[PDB]
């Protein structure tokens, strides 16, 4: 996250952290034993980390549980990012308190002007590198489908939107990847591309959540 803030500890106890070794790629707990993240963050071997806020530091509110399946969306396509979206199971439940929680799953798509809370462990700087060991939060609002289509011709499907600042300075960045954007109390965004970050004109694209309900449900159900 550029530009914004520290969250303070287990502030946002649906953020998970995907660890392969190390952290990777942001999710959110949408029950006790599903998780939301990107597409483009699959991988095999994956331990997700509830419970953090200093990704390098056992705090003492930790739950580290092994995914036992991921399920890709079926329409995903890396080249283009549309449907961004994936499920991973965890081998056994999260215990659910105040610290580790679900995120609810919209009943209706947010609008333009929305003011949301996007977050994550990704990269703080928009020239340059340097990763927090703390969450970073910012708030953002999300922008017209119209002015994310004329930030990125030819690139914005209906299973995208974008959310922040066409001024720059205030941006998702990598490492945030896969993580939420909630809004509302509402997952509503999955952290997915952009070009740079924190650029004038070139605000994050997030994966439409309200579009994938029905399959996060049907999905849950079956597996
Ligand atoms: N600035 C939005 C965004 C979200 S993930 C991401 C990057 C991934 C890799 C390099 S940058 N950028
Ligand atoms: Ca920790």
């Amino acid at each position: 996250i550029v530009g914004g803030y520290t969250c303070g500890a287990n502030t946002v106890p649906y953020q998970v952290s995907l660890n392969s070794g190390y952290h990777f790629c942001g999710g959110s707990l949408i029950n006790s034993q599903w998780v939301v993240s990107a597409a483009h963050c699959y991988k095999s071997g994956i331990q997700v980390r509830l419970g953090e806020d200093n990704i390098n530091v056992v705090e003492g509110n930790e739950q580290f549980i092994s995914a036992s399946k991921s399920i890709v969306h079926p329409s995903y396509n890396s080249n283009t990012l549309n449907n961004d979206i994936m499920l991973i199971k965890l081998k056994s439940a999260a215990s659910l308190n105040s610290r580790v929680a679900s995120i609810s799953l919209p009943t209706s798509c947010a609008s333009a002007g929305t003011q949301c809370l996007i977050s994550g462990w990704g990269n703080t700087k928009s020239s340059g590198t340097s990763y927090p060991d703390v969450l970073k939060c910012l708030k953002a609002p999300i922008l017209s489908d119209s002015s994310c289509k004329s930030a990125y011709p030819g690139q914005i499907t209906s299973n995208m939107f974008c959310a922040g600042y066409l001024e720059g300075g205030k941006d998702s960045c990598q490492g945030d990847s896969g993580g939420p954007v909630v809004c509302s109390g509402k997952l509503q965004g999955i952290v997915s591309w952009g070009s740079g970050c924190a650029q004038k004109n070139k605000p994050g694209v997030y994966t439409k959540v309200c579009n994938y309900v029905s399959w996060i449900k049907q999905t849950i159900a079956s597996n």
